[PDB]
């Protein structure tokens, strides 16, 4: 049907827009990583140089929560054992650090205490093993004493067959929701929703649903158009899903478009 | 009008896909540039470090022709005078270099001899003046002795108020054409076109129009659908235009979608 193809095409356009936002974040992390891997080749072995490069990347991205960098064991300078148990360092002396902004807006380095533990540390552990770009399931981190729901857009660092580590761009769920809730897919109405790979809510007009498992209408996040009793719109709605993918990832997120049957069938 | 709106939506999706590809190149150049500007701040003043980061950016982008970096005068190391008027260097001893691949496939650094000359050097001169990301009008450079049509995706380096220079990702027009000509906007049929800001043909299914001016019926590059006799399709066709923009560029390219009227009149 012509209406349903048009609806499918709207969903495609909107998934491409949000895909551009997430790829931008992947690119910041991926391109920062390629430059960091060039440093040992050029004879630069000073971890303060990595700190400054990470700082300038965060500086250029004022809405990001932080940038995180994890090199593989010893590959940067060979000195993980010297840092191993010193105060304020990361587990086993690894170059595993992130940069964020303080309450005054100046830039601070903090060690990645979580990077070896399953769950919290998946921003490192999952892409380290797959060597694939990865949109990480939503989780929580306290920045300046404020619990914050976020995702990480993680990019393995691969060059000349060698894994150098992982770089991530750390993105608040709120900032994503700010873009998704602007989407008005049909004559200034309807709404858009965004779901993770595991089907966790990234953005839904009922913010109380954030980070929770979706328990609703999808038939395996189909591209087909399906009619549902929608609680946000309070009427019969048409729903279609489109995938969102970054870099070389094989997994995906799902953008959903929801429009009222009344305004669609009636426009005909 | 529902058919019109769908056609417009198709153009918007195809435009977004091309725009993602051009923005990937903008990002390569922009993000390298931010890393390079960090280096003096960290005490690195060795031009060989810049060489290596450029090489690693090109290595990660085997399809690109080269990556070019032009620093502003003396901003990296203050030593331009020590490199000035030596053969093998760029004009005035500037850090102005590109990296490319040999016929053997290994990486070589070459000076940007043209960075101050109007026309050939616009990849530097135009973004240095506007300080905006810029899709450079298509031009020619002899890589390894072979004239090649390319565009440069140019990203001025700005950090904490200061212009540090310009980085560019240099892309062959052939690779862009190879992507535009796979676009089949309708049922597997029709085609897509790409005009530069100046109306030069970036991509048109007749490649002999490449880089030439477009003396065709564009309606102020309107989203509005317009009907025209089309030579490529050989029938009445519907045309619609959508902008394509990178970074903070104020200028844009235009993707045109062209589909036969007979197949749109179907539904």
């Amino acid at each position: 049907s012509l209406a349903e193809r048009y609806l499918q095409q709207i969903a495609q356009s909107e998934a491409l827009r949000i895909q551009q936002e997430l790829n931008y974040a992947r690119d910041v992390a991926h391109n920062l990583g390629q430059g960091l891997a060039a440093l040992p080749s050029a004879g630069i072995k000073d971890r303060a140089v990595v700190d400054k490069m990470m700082e300038y990347a965060l500086r250029d991205n004022p809405e990001y929560l932080s940038i995180s960098v994890i090199f593989e064991e010893n590959v940067f300078d060979g000195r993980d054992a010297e840092f191993a148990d010193q105060p304020g360092q990361a587990p086993k002396g690894r170059y595993a650090w992130f940069v964020d902004r303080d309450q005054a807006g100046n830039y601070a380095m903090h060690p990645l205490l979580s990077y070896l533990t399953p769950g919290q540390g998946d921003y490192y552990l999952l892409p380290q093993k797959s060597q694939k770009d990865t949109l990480i399931e939503p989780y929580t981190y306290a920045y300046n004493g404020v619990p914050t729901l976020l995702t990480s857009v993680a990019a393995p660092i691969v060059s000349q067959g060698k894994l150098w580590g992982v770089v991530t761009s750390d993105i608040s769920l709120a900032s994503l929701q700010q873009k998704i809730n602007q989407i008005k897919p049909w004559e200034g109405g309807g709404y858009a929703m965004l779901l993770s790979s595991a089907g966790k809510v990234i953005s839904y007009p009922d913010k109380s649903q954030t980070s929770k498992a979706w328990q609703g209408p999808t038939d395996n996040f189909t591209s087909s158009v399906v009619q549902h009793d929608d609680a946000i719109l309070g009427e019969q709605a048409l729903v279609t899903w489109q995938p969102v993918t970054i870099g070389n990832s094989t997994e995906k997120w799902y953008l959903g478009i929801v429009v009222p049957v009344s305004q669609v069938m009636a426009a005909s």
